[PDB]
């Protein structure tokens, strides 16, 4: 019976409404543009609020692996979808389950305020402008789906005498097509996905490109093993029991190996200095090509950019510039929400499961899609939304205000503990983990040593298969039919796609590849 407001129709937004729909919740989603989607959705022009997305972009996360755990990509969809597709995609899923109802378009949230009663209530005061018209309305619980990734973050300061620069220079978000480098000369700043993949783009036309990275990142294809989306085989239950059960000195030695084995990242300049403090790998499959011919080169560091040039740290040839993209990542902010709600401090927001406030008397407001995980944000911001709903309906329950404060500093001052691929400092968090304390959390995790006696084949495929969204909606609230027969299908669609051409499951793989062979007995 419980009225739910859903802020922003964005892949989070449409899981909310979705799950609240499911748990029979009344959704009422403001979106501030004018169709769903958010990020995914490609417009020409930059709306403000709203992410920003350059024409080429494809998903760095692969099809079985990044839909919705009871909605998977259609068959004839590539392994790794363009913006355009999964746009479609998400215009499907709202189709599906109905969710386009209860959307408000053009509908910014210029405010979410407690009721002066709240304490008791535990209800908001949500202020909405339309058509130029403020219109306030009581809900009893909010839903944030704001995401990130909207925010530029362009620190001008880091890079002396940029001001001087007669050129043109602008952010990744500003970045829409590739003719504006036809015959100049390219300098993307930072090796973000976006940086490196707009670099490559640039180096299609532009006379001369170059990417100076910083610390510099490991880099991997989508190719990866044998021609298997790499989630496919490193976002495994086996794989990621390996690792978070093995020192971080090893695994993190252990992946140079593996990333390496592309290409000697040391003679390309790519080797990040800092190693121990493994950074989120770039996802490119072009760049080593253009590296090798020469149509973008990495540079170190920008030490100062002159008039119409600039000069690289420990690079004595000063460079001629045309155009400069910084590729330096975002920042992210709610101006609706006050500081007495949610913080916003060092990158992050002090929310328990990175989604409840934590001091709040009534568990009433929920931040979906404020996570970094390893893995897809789709699958993530849903199996958020399944756990949110059931706190808000009060079917699920939050731990003591006590517990959950003392629990967040933990996660806050982003202490290593060793051991598993340590998880890096803002929003960090594994795929697996936080998906399976959330399953736990609403009695949806499979049994799988039950499951090996009753269902041994689908048991396997759940634990050395790929950790496919499927096997959330195979027990608990929300179970899915289909589901069973999705997982074990797995391949058989991942292969229909690139394998238009015939002649005449694939449940583990080889990315423990110098790890099974070397770490086997020595049986004395
Ligand atoms: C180039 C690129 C590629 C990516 N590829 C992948 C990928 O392959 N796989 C993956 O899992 N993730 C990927 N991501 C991450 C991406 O953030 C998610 O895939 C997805 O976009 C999450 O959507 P969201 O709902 O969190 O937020 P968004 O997509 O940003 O949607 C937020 C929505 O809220 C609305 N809004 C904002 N403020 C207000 C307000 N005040 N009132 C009302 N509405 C408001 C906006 O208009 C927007 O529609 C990628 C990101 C980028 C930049
Ligand atoms: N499909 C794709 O391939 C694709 C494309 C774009 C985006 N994405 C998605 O979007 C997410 C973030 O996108 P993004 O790449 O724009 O952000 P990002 O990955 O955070 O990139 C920002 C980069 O800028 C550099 N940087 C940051 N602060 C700096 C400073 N003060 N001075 C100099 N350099 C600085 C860093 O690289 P250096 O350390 O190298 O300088 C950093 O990695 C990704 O994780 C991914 O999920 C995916
Ligand atoms: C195979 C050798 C394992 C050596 C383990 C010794 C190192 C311990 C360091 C801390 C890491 C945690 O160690 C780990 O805990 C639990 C056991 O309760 C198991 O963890 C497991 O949890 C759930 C089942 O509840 C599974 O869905 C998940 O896929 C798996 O990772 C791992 O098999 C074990 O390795
Ligand atoms: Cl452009």
């Amino acid at each position: 019976a419980k009225r739910v407001a859903i802020v922003g129709a964005g892949v989070s937004g449409l899981a909310s409404i979705k799950c609240c729909l499911e748990e029979g919740l009344e959704p009422t989603c403001f979106e501030r543009s004018d169709d769903l989607g958010g990020l995914w959705r490609f417009t020409e022009h930059v709306e403000e609020g709203r992410a920003s997305l350059y024409k080429s972009v494809v998903s760095n996360s692969c099809k079985e692996m990044s839909c919705y755990s009871d909605f998977p990509f259609p068959e004839d969809y590539p392994n790794y979808v363009p913006n355009s597709q999964f746009l479609e995609y998400l215009k499907m899923y709202a189709n599906r389950f109905n969710l386009l109802k209860h959307i408000q378009f053009k509908t910014k949230v210029c405010s979410v305020t407690k009721c002066p009663d709240f304490t008791v209530t535990g209800q908001w005061e949500v202020v909405t402008q339309h058509e130029g018209k403020q219109e306030s309305a009581i809900f009893d619980a909010v839903m944030v789906c704001t995401g990130f990734l909207t925010d530029p973050y362009l620190p001008l300061d880091s890079f002396p005498g940029i001001n001087t620069f007669k050129g043109q220079y602008f952010h990744s978000r500003q970045y829409k097509h590739p003719d504006i480098f036809k015959d100049k000369r390219v300098l993307v700043v930072g090796m973000g996905n976006s940086g490196t993949d707009i670099a490559v783009e640039a180096s299609h036309l532009a006379k001369k490109v170059f990417l100076s990275t910083t610390g510099g990142a490991w880099v991997m294809s989508r190719v990866f093993d044998s021609g298997y989306p790499w989630d496919m085989v490193f976002t495994t239950r086996f794989q990621n029991m390996l690792r978070n059960s093995l020192p971080t000195p090893i695994v993190t030695w252990l992946m140079a190996r593996k990333m390496n084995s592309w290409f000697n990242h040391a003679n390309y300049g790519l080797v990040p200095e800092d190693r121990t403090q493994l950074r989120e790998p770039v996802l490119n499959d072009e760049l080593p090509g253009c590296i090798i011919t020469g149509k973008v080169l990495i540079k170190p560091s920008i030490k100062e950019v002159k008039e119409n040039s600039v000069i690289f740290n420990n690079t004595p040839k000063e460079e001629p510039i045309d155009i400069i993209v910084f590729a330096t990542g975002y920042t992210f902010a709610f101006p609706f929400l006050d500081e007495s709600v949610v913080k916003v401090e060092n990158g992050q927001a002090s929310l328990y499961k990175y989604i409840f406030p934590a001091h709040l008397p009534k568990p009433t407001l929920a931040v979906i899609g404020l996570i970094k995980p390893l893995g897809s944000i789709i699958p993530t911001g849903e199996t958020q939304a399944r756990w949110a709903v059931r706190v808000l309906k009060g079917i699920n329950k939050l731990p003591p205000q006590s517990v959950m404060i003392e629990e967040v500093n933990a996660r806050k001052e982003n202490k290593p503990s060793g051991f598993g691929l340590c998880y890096c400092k803002a929003l960090q968090s594994d795929y697996i983990t936080y998906i399976d304390e959330l399953l736990t959390y609403i009695n949806a995790k499979p049994n799988l040593l039950s499951m090996l006696l009753t269902d041994p084949r689908l048991a396997l495929t759940i634990f050395f298969g790929p950790c496919t969204p499927y096997q959330f909606r195979l027990t608990g609230p929300g179970k899915w039919e289909g589901a069973r027969n999705a997982i074990l299908t797995q391949w058989d669609r991942t292969f229909k796609v690139t394998k238009t051409r015939i002649v005449q499951a694939s449940l583990l793989k080889l990315l423990s590849l110098p790890v099974l062979l070397l770490a086997l007995l020595l049986m004395c």
